[PDB]
């Protein structure tokens, strides 16, 4: 559960 | 991949 | 009482 | 993520 | 031989 | 009750 | 290598 | 982050 | 090597 | 991935 | 003599 | 096992 | 229990 | 080992 | 792993 | 240059 919103590119 | 953070036993 | 989330390997 | 005998990514 | 909850064995 | 080998998990 | 912005391998 | 005007090449 | 016989947990 | 003896400006 | 209910679990 | 009740001669 | 000589239970 | 004649109650 | 000539009673 | 009747996996 890595839960915040994580923009990941 | 990514985190697998899933519960495998 | 065993605790219903465990995994059992 | 998990693999078999190779697992690359 | 081994149980789960208990193992009468 | 007699556990044999387990070569197991 | 070589997609521009992100290349994941 | 990347800045999007310099010349890939 | 990982060659013989095994058991990964 | 392997970049691939591409050979290239 | 076991009067009371019982929980062999 | 449980031997329960002996209640005999 | 008894069990002759082999009473297991 | 026993094995012999025997009585019993 | 048990061996031979093994009396279990 | 590679080519070296190779096994990847």
């Amino acid at each position: 559960g890595f839960g915040g919103n994580d923009n990941f590119g």
